[PDB]
């Protein structure tokens, strides 16, 4: 094992555990100190204003198992500090018959048991568990724990009748899944159900969804309501909130609803952020966010989706959320998006970016797997004065259209996503910022044109506005993590409406994924404009490439170039001519970003361990 | 629910939880503070000379589940004090994937991990578990924990490769069971194996047996040897130590070997007590004690047995224990005998006495189930100058015979058992003792003759020597827990050699067991004697009746009379005439015994709880 990054990579599978720990590792985002991580969980803003973030964690292993909550906190979403207690950075772990198989995803009741922050989480025990297996009742239940020390530790309620687990009965038979309880308050849903509370007797101020589905018959999001305000044991099943069909797809802009939902949440937004009205705000829109499984051929069979919904009240005192339009939260290698309320009428969403090493070839050499996305403000994106001649506009696939009275313009509404401003400010202010001169891409443009200032390492952001003619067939974008031999190309092709990440040359190491990422991006053309504009922001952070377009479209992916000098960046141009010209302005390079974990040394590995021969005997965890 | 014990019992199933807590409860013996208990475990003499006793425990329930070690200590086997920590009187409990289904029986390595007392115990996880089920590897494993505070708490080794569990591979396929590790030192076995240690490489000073069997093919006791002295992770399987056949019986004096062994131990004794020689002591005998299951129609299908064995060394460096003769440790409602070494060359044995309420009709009303037997010194019982005309003597069923050179007398050898003298001294000294005049039972004897002094409650001991003619057909014994309407009759019938406990009138409450208990007792006739003698000692302790004959035969049973005045006692006579006379001498009543738990109040119930609907979902524990 040579770690010489000035020459071609050898056989890296000969390298020891965690010898590649720092080589590809993100520095500017939320990531566990070491080992395996997946879904964000237990997210809440604490009483002091700081953010508590939990995550599914398996320390000292590089595959999933004994799944626990690791945790950390931040005052600005950006610079983090690990909790440190008797179990290191873990704060909840398998410990009881009801959760011994894993402490799965959960969410926070801010004023819960004895007034303390309280987590409702999926407690798992033994038996087949999975959407393609024959799971039985009891294998997944829902349990409570509360914290008296602001998340340093959690106390579970006792096991038994009238205690944990608090939700255990399956609401319908033959479930594909029964997990990821999302607890939320909703003046909207309270108003809608106020005339039906005699039917159900459920009058609490908290609702909870549980994500699942029914074998052979598609996904389900089940709605529960807290039975009585101030009491947390009794949750009353109302009915299915979202019901989709077996591998149903709403279309090309909407992924696929698969067979089973995971990590679903419910929110209400308006153009400024989170909306807490009862229905009276006509600018507010109800949204569900959810993962689906087994409706996709790649990306671990996983789509992270969202849908705008219209609530209808059923006669039995339950709610049907009818999908009005349906989109994708991120088009790349990310999943398990969670959202939570933040002071100042915000709803903030964050997900998990998995690696691109699905055959587990270099995982042990890394000594870790996974990171978060950036934290994103959600809001209702409104585009005014849209031209009716925008191609495909009236499909209304992942957006809605409202015509003006005279029919000459359209108002477009969709889900907006943008990186939280605290992170953008910290990134820019801690970086060496190069404001770049605008560039006209025409007949003279090379395929690749390096920026006049270059990054110094694998931690940088790029921004640019690409102005295209309305009938262009040119392509343009950004190349990143680039030397002569390795590079990753981010292209937008307005003619096809496809944003792609071409990764055929991303790395000389052949074991990593190299498939082309793809997102659909609708350039809403403005009345009177003779051009259309793509605003692209790209974060490069170790191996993470995270792309944002027009505060709407997100695509997270991975690139693992070996060579030390595969850090460059610049503009891409294809089919630009004297007549078909792409104007690039607002160009900026932010070199360095922020050290997100200032108290951590560069190498936080503690080595890896094997569970031994009993792992295969129990059959629950891989063991490493 | 009336608790009026001056009138007939009502419907006691209407009574609340623990309303009958003190009614039938032993006071003078080891018993949990409340709830369910079964097998003794973790027995050892601590560095200060006191005795640590653990037991299988399920607090606040009256059926088995979440099985844990409860613990207490004593300086004299007799007066006890509970441990009190964060889990009350528990000191080890299910907490890891490998033991979450129950912390089963274990035994003590006195100088173990870092020099501390260390327990090797059966750690259980999920799956079918039982001799009549299709158990698989991993469901029962063996794990270590050690104590730095003399048994107040235990620290388990970590889960994983080279740590817990330390024994997990099945030594043969299709096991009926794989549990109850018994760790012991043996100069005897070390001497026997010293020429074979090149074959196995196992040279440690500790051995361990694991109890089990093979489906369709009888019970097995598997022998392991510590691989290296001073190291406790690696245990090397040598081979089967004891192999018996599917429901094989050695005869009427020997119970039945069933299909599977439980709680087996290995010891070496001589006439004084424990023997620690290498083979050189010609008076010493090797013994195995073991429970068997499914070889008995009643008594929960359980025989607590023992066998004298002769060790043979196999060519592969293992030991075969060939059964020389085979007996019964207790003939009544007891099981799960454990033995442990005690200072002064002693080996002390104690078991579990279950209730006689197998349909669980009044268990909740009790608020507890189970107690220990008394603690018993084991030794080699030697009877000299036995007459060759003793009937059945040369069957050598649960004893051995050695003829004198001239053939006119025999030396008989068997397992001796007697109550530890610390308990006998404390019982007598704290009791009101009535020394009773001898009684000749002849033609004038009533069926029942009350003693001239009577007990004052349900806590007393009786002793007597019954002298019978060599060809008697008379029966005699003791009646206990007696009023006019309820009583329990203990008979010996020398003609049949049967000691019985007749319980048809033991209680007016009909739900309790009433079957007749039976033990075989061999009166070894002495050369020149014109009579034969049965020395009988009976302990009455709440509902426990514990009978000892000739420091050899033990029979533990239960009686639950309702009436407050069912406490009397006296002599029984049947078929005694002018010519067939039974002489009773050495008669003593000890009224009161000892309060074994002086710090406990009379009612130590903490109520009972239900596990809720998930108990049936998990399918592991009854839930109550
Ligand atoms: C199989 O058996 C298992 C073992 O018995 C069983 O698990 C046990 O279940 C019981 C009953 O449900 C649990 O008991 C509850 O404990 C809660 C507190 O839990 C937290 O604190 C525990 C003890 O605290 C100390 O001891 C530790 C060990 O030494 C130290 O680390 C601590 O520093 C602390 O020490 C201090 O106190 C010591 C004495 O206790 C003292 O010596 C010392 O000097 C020092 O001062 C921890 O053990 C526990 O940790 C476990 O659980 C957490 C998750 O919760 C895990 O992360 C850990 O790994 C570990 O497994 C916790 O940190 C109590 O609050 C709770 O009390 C109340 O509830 C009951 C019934 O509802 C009431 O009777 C009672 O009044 C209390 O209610 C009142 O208070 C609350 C608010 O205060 C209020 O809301 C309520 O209305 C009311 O007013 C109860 O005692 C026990 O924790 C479990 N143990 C373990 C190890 O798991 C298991 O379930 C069984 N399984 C089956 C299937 O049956
Ligand atoms: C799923 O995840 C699970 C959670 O992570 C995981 O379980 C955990 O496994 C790890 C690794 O095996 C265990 O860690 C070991 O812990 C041993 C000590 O255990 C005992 O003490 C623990 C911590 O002590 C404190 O904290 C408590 C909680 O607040 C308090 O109650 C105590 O008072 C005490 O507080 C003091 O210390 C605090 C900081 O620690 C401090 O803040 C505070 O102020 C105060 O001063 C207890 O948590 C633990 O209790 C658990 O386990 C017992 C049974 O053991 C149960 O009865 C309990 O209910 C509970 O579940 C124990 O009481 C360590 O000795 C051990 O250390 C060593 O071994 C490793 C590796 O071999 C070495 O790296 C290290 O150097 C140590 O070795 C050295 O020392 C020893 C002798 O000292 C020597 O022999 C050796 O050669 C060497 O020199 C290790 O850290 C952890 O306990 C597990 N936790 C739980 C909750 O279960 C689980 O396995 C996972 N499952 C799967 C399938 O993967
Ligand atoms: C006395 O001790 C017992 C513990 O043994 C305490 O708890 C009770 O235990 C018994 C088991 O011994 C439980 O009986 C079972 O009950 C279920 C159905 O229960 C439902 O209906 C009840 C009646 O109104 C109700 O009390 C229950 O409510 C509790 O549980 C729910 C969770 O489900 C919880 O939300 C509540 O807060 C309560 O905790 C519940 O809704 C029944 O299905 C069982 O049937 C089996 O057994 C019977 C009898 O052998 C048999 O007929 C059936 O065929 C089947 O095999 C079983 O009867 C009882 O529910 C427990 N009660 C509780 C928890 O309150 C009890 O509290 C102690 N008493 C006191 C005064 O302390
Ligand atoms: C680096 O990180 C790893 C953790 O990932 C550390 O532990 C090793 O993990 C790997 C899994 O990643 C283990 O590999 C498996 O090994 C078993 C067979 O193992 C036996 O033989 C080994 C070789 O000499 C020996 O080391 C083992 O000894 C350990 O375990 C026993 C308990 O069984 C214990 O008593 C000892 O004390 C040791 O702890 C053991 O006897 C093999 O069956 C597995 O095969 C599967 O996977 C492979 C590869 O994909 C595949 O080919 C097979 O078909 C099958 O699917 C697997 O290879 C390895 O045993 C672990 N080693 C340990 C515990 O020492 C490792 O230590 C870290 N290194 C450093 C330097 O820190
Ligand atoms: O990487 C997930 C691994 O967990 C396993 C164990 O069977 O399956 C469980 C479950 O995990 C994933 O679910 C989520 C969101 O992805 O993660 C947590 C569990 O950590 C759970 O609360 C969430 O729903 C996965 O998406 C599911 O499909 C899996 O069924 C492994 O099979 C799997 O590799
Ligand atoms: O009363 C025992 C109850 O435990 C259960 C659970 O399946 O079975 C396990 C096992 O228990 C008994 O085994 C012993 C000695 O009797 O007790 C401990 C477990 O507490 C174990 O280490 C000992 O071997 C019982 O004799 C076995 O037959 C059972 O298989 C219940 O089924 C059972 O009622
Ligand atoms: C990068 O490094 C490689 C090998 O070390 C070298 O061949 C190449 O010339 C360097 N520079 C660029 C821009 O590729
Ligand atoms: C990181 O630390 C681990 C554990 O100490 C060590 O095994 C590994 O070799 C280190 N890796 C690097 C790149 O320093
Ligand atoms: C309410 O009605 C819906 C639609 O039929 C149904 O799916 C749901 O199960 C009902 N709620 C109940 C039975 O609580
Ligand atoms: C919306 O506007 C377009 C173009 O003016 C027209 O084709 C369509 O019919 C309009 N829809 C409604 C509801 O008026
Ligand atoms: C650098 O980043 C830190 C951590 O997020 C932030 O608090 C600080 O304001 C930043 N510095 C700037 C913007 O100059
Ligand atoms: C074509 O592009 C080059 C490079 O941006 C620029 O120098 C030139 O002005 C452009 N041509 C026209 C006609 O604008
Ligand atoms: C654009 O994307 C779609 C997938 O939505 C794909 O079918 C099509 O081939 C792509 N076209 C081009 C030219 O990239
Ligand atoms: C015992 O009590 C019962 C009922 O209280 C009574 O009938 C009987 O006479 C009493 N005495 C005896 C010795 O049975
Ligand atoms: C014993 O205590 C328990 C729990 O407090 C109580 O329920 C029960 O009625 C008491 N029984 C007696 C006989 O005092
Ligand atoms: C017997 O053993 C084998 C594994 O050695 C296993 O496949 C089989 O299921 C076991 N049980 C029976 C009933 O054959
Ligand atoms: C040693 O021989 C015995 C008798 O054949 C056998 O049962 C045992 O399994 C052998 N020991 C091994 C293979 O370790
Ligand atoms: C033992 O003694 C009896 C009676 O003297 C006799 O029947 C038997 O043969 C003797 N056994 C031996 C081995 O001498
Ligand atoms: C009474 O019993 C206690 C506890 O076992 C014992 O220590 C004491 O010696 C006894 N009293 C006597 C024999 O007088
Ligand atoms: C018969 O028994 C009675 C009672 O023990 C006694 O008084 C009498 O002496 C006995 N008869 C003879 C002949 O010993
Ligand atoms: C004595 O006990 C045996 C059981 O070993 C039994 O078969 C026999 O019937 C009993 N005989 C009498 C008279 O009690």
């Amino acid at each position: 094992c040579s770690l010489d990054q000035t020459v071609a990579p050898g056989n890296l599978t000969l390298c020891g555990n965690a010898t590649l720990f720092t080589t590809f590792r993100p520095k500017a985002r939320f990531i566990a100190p070491e080992g395996w991580m997946n879904a964000p969980m237990g997210l809440y803003q604490r009483a002091d204003g700081s953010i508590h973030a939990g995550y599914q964690s398996h320390p000292k292993h590089i595959q999933w198992g004994n799944i626990s909550q690791g945790a950390a906190y931040s005052s600005d979403f950006t610079s983090w500090t690990d909790f440190n207690g008797s179990e290191g950075y873990k704060t909840i772990w398998p410990s009881q018959i009801y959760d011994i198989r894993g402490v799965f995803d959960g969410s926070i009741i801010k004023e819960g048991i004895d007034g303390y922050p309280t987590i409702l989480y999926t407690s798992t025990s033994f038996g087949p568990l999975g959407a393609t297996l024959n799971e039985a009742e009891g294998t997944e239940t829902q349990s409570l724990a509360y914290t008296t020390d602001d998340g340093a530790s959690w106390i579970k309620l006792g096991y038994g009748a009238g205690q944990n687990p608090v939700i255990y009965e399956w609401p319908e038979t033959n479930l594909t899944g029964f997990r990821d309880p999302y607890v939320f308050q909703s003046p909207r849903l309270e108003a809608l159900l106020a005339n039906t509370t005699s039917i159900t007797n459920a009058t609490g101020d908290h609702f909870a969804t549980i994500s699942g589905g029914v074998h052979g018959d598609g996904a389900r999001l089940f709605l529960y309501r807290q039975h009585t305000t101030g009491e947390f044991i009794k949750w009353t099943y109302l009915g299915p909130l979202v019901t989709t069909g077996y591998k149903e797809s709403y279309g090309e802009w909407s992924g696929n609803y698969g067979i089973n939902f995971e990590t679903a949440g419910v929110t209400r937004l308006n153009p400024a952020g989170a909306a807490w009205d009862n229905g009276s705000d006509t600018t507010a829109v109800d949204f569900v966010t959810f993962g689906t499984e087994q409706g996709r051929a790649d990306h671990q069979n996983h789509w992270p989706l969202w849908a705008a919904v219209d609530y209808e009240v059923r006669d039995n005192g339950s709610i049907e959320a009818v999908i009005a339009y349906s989109g994708v939260q991120d088009w790349g290698r990310s999943y398990a998006y969670a959202s939570f309320p933040v002071e100042g009428y915000r709803q903030v969403s964050v997900g998990w970016i998995y690696e691109d090493d699905d055959n587990v070839i270099l995982a042990k050499q890394f000594g870790y797997q996974g990171a978060f996305t950036l934290f994103r403000d959600l809001f209702v994106k409104v585009v005014e004065n849209v031209s009716p001649s925008t191609p495909g506009l009236f499909e209304q696939a992942s957006w809605s259209t409202k015509n003006s009275t005279d029919g000459m313009s359209v108002t477009v509404t969709t889900l907006g996503q943008r990186v939280v401003p605290e992170t953008l400010a910290a990134y820019k202010g801690n970086s060496t910022v190069s404001t770049l001169a605008p560039v006209m891409l025409n007949e003279s443009a090379a395929a690749y044109t390096p920026f006049s200032s270059q990054p110094t390492d694998r931690f940088y952001a790029l921004t640019g506005s690409f102005e295209f003619g309305l009938n262009t067939t040119a392509k343009a974008g950004f190349r990143v993590l680039a030397s002569e031999e390795e590079y990753t190309d981010i292209w937008f092709d307005p003619a096809s409406e496809n944003l792609t990440v071409v990764r055929t040359a991303s790395s000389l190491i052949k074991s990593f994924g190299n498939d082309t990422e793809l997102a659909k991006v609708k350039l809403y053309e403005i009345v009177g404009a003779e051009s259309k504009t793509l605003n692209l922001t790209v974060f490069v952070d170790g191996s993470v490439i995270e792309i944002y377009a027009n505060d709407e479209v997100a695509l997270s992916t991975r690139a693992y170039p070996w060579l030390a000098n595969s850090t460059g960046a610049g503009l891409l141009a294809d089919g630009t001519t004297a007549g078909d010209v792409v104007g690039v302005s607002g160009l900026e390079l932010w070199d360095g970003l922020v050290d997100a974990w200032p108290a951590r040394p560069a190498n936080t590995s503690q080595g890896l361990v094997w569970d031994g021969p009993t792992a295969a005997m129990y059959g629950l965890f891989a063991g490493y």
